[PDB]
């Protein structure tokens, strides 16, 4: 809880890549995005939350399942 940011940036999403928004300090709220026509198969954002020992973002690894 100290000088903050403690989670590892996620990997760039397949045909995506993931947007800061500020800063990688615990509490902030950063974006992901995908190649236009894409939905995002998940939550579309992520929050820097400490599982113990470890802190990283609360949504899993973002797909694009890809839309006609």
């Amino acid at each position: 809880e100290a000088e903050a940011k403690s989670c590892k940036t996620p990997p760039d999403p397949v045909n995506g890549m993931v947007h800061v928004i500020t800063d990688i300090q615990v509490g902030s709220r950063i974006t992901y995005s995908c190649t236009t026509g894409h939905r995002l198969i998940g939550h579309s954002s992520a929050e820097c939350i400490l599982s113990g020992n470890t802190a990283h973002w609360s949504t899993k690894p973002p797909i694009c399942q890809r839309i006609p």
